[PDB]
Order: structure tokens, then C-alpha cells, then sequence
């Protein structure tokens, strides 16, 4: 548009409370569209949790962000309800991947528009081991995810696999880019 987009090794990372339940993606997707971001930061190493007692209560979005805390632009009141609205690139060569999620509650990962990592329902702690999708040309895919917690026990964690599910890693600043450019 006219401002310029600040470039970081990460996501550009929106946080939401309610008071309302959270039962399904297009639940949090509305709570998203309905207000401004309750707290911005820079998701540089997404791996979150796992704690206690409602992520949207008192210190523990922070605690569940770790190290990503630190670029919270405000510390959110207390809610029942909250989730992350995560967004920018993921620098992938062609080829074959998968997720495998750990979350409590749900989920889901888009690449270049696909879905490529789903659950759209509340859950305990579950790992789910995604399909397959294929990367058609390396460089900088587009990637949003979303998660949220209802409630209880929260925790985020999506690897991705290159080699077949053999090996798995996190989404962190060797591969994140907010805007699609290099970050150094
Ligand atoms: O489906 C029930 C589960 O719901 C989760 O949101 C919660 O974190 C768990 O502790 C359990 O209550
Ligand atoms: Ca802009
Ligand atoms: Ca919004
Ligand atoms: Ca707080
Ligand atoms: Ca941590
Ligand atoms: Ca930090
Ligand atoms: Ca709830
Ligand atoms: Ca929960």
C-alpha cells in the first residue's frame, strides 16, 4: 500500500481473546475479522507451549510464545478464549512435504492457499501426522496459520518434514520471512 512492512525472520503474528467460545476454525476465523488484534509479534520460532489453565489468562500467551514474547506490542487483558492469526512466507525448495502437529486445540496451516494441515475441533494434546503436498517451485511459499485454545491446556507445535516424514523441524527465522524478502 503506503507503509512500509517491517521485514523480520518470522510471521507476522496477530493474538485474539474472547469471552465467546472457540469451537472450530471459522469460530476464531470471525473472532479474527471482528476487531483488531487484541497483540502483534514476530513469530520467529513456532513452537508454543505447552501450559495450563487458558492461554488468554494473566502471563500465559507470553509464556506460550517463549522467546516470541519479547515482540508483543501489548500485554492483553484476561479472556476465556484467545488464539494466534500468523502470516508471511516459508522459504521451501520443490519437493514433497507433510506436517505433524502437536496441538491442544485446533488448526490449520494454508500454503500458497492450500490447506495442508487441518483440525477443526476442540481436542486435548494430539500429534497428528498431515498428507503429503508438493512444493512446485523453491523459493518463498506464502503460509498463514491459525490455533487457538477454548479453554484448559493449550500448546502449538507444527513440524515439517522434506525427506518422507523421517526427520521433522519447526518453522523458526532459518526459513521465516515476514514479507518474502531475504531477512539478515
Ligand atoms: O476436549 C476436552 C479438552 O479440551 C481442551 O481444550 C483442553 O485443553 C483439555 O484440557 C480438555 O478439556
Ligand atoms: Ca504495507
Ligand atoms: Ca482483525
Ligand atoms: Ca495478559
Ligand atoms: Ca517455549
Ligand atoms: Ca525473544
Ligand atoms: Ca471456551
Ligand atoms: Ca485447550
Amino acid at each position: 500500500d503506503s507503509t512500509p512492512d517491517s521485514l523480520f525472520a518470522g510471521l507476522v503474528g496477530e493474538y485474539y481473546g474472547t469471552n465467546s467460545q472457540l469451537n472450530n476454525i471459522s469460530d476464531f476465523r470471525a473472532l479474527v475479522d471482528s476487531k483488531e488484534a487484541d497483540a502483534t509479534f514476530e513469530a520467529a520460532n513456532i513452537s508454543y507451549g505447552r501450559g495450563s489453565s487458558d492461554v488468554a489468562k494473566g502471563t500465559h500467551l507470553q509464556e506460550f510464545l517463549g522467546s516470541d514474547a519479547s515482540t508483543l506490542s501489548t500485554d492483553p487483558g484476561d479472556n476465556t478464549d484467545g488464539g494466534i492469526y500468523l502470516q508471511g512466507y516459508v522459504y521451501l525448495e520443490a519437493g514433497t512435504y507433510n506436517f505433524k502437529v502437536t496441538a491442544d486445540d485446533g488448526y490449520e496451516i494454508t500454503i500458497n492457499g492450500n490447506p495442508v494441515a487441518t483440525v477443526d475441533n476442540n481436542q486435548s494434546v494430539y500429534t497428528v501426522t498431515h498428507a503429503s503436498f508438493t512444493i512446485s517451485e523453491s523459493g518463498y511459499q506464502a503460509i498463514d496459520m491459525i490455533w487457538w485454545d477454548q479453554g484448559g491446556d493449550y500448546v502449538f507445535q507444527p513440524t515439517l518434514s522434506a525427506d518422507g516424514g523421517s526427520t521433522y523441524f519447526v518453522l523458526d527465522s532459518a526459513i521465516l520471512s515476514s514479507t518474502g524478502e531475504t531477512p539478515y
